[PDB]
């Protein structure tokens, strides 16, 4: 059972100058997925500050960065407070019309696209580097969803018989053919090292074979 939902026409524009223009500085997507990590890890923390419980579904708050050179895949996997339906719907969470809106207006006053992070809409940075993303996650208040997007102006949304995953997020980059770089050892421990060395959780970058 698999439901197609339309982008609203503001988030299709985004996608398609994130796609389209020529920007040679994309390791910032990377930058960007940990930073919502790391918020979402923030969420979970502070809720459980009052109620212990939240974190039945898991105690630990961590970051993995798992690269798959067969499947060429970055995968970045965080324990935060995940997303229901209903979020990964609602442009995963985000603000993302009004953030565009502001980006927009931003960069035609002399911004560029590294900075799309202080809009809100960080995520879609995935398509600097990815043709496909797919977004596996769980919230405590719902079930596990697998959102799914090669741009093009539509998602999808679906039930998820895949690994569970107790609670959290895990974003799927399948690579462009031209983006391999982002999968070797040493370009990612140089971009995390670069933009992401004070990160309040830990990173673990995994090894392959
Ligand atoms: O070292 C360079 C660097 C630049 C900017 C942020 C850095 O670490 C953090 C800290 C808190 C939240 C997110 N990232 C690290």
């Amino acid at each position: 059972e698999v439901e197609t939902f339309a982008f609203q026409a503001e988030i299709a524009q985004l996608m398609s100058l994130i796609i389209n223009t020529f920007y040679s500085n994309k390791e910032i997507f990377l930058r960007e997925l940990i930073s919502n990590s790391s918020d979402a890890l923030d969420k979970i923390r502070y809720e459980s500050l009052t109620d212990p419980s939240k974190l039945d579904s898991g105690k630990e708050l961590h970051i993995n960065l798992i690269p798959n050179k067969q499947d060429r895949t970055l995968t970045i996997v965080d324990t935060g407070i995940g997303m229901t339906k209903a979020d990964l719907i609602n442009n995963l969470g985000t603000i993302a019309k009004s953030g565009t809106k502001a980006f927009m207006e931003a960069l035609q006053a002399g911004a560029d696209i590294s900075m799309i992070g202080q809009f809100g809409v960080g995520f879609y940075s995935a398509y600097l580097v990815a043709e496909k993303v797919t977004v596996i996650t769980k919230h405590n208040d719902d079930e596990q969803y697998a959102w799914e997007s090669s741009a093009g102006g539509s998602f999808t949304v679906r039930t998820d018989t895949g690994e569970p995953m107790g609670r959290g997020t895990k974003v799927i980059l399948h690579l462009k053919e031209d983006q391999t770089e982002y999968l070797e050892e040493r370009r990612i421990k140089e971009i995390v090292k670069k933009h992401s060395q004070f990160i309040g959780y830990p990173i673990t970058l995994f090894v392959e074979k």
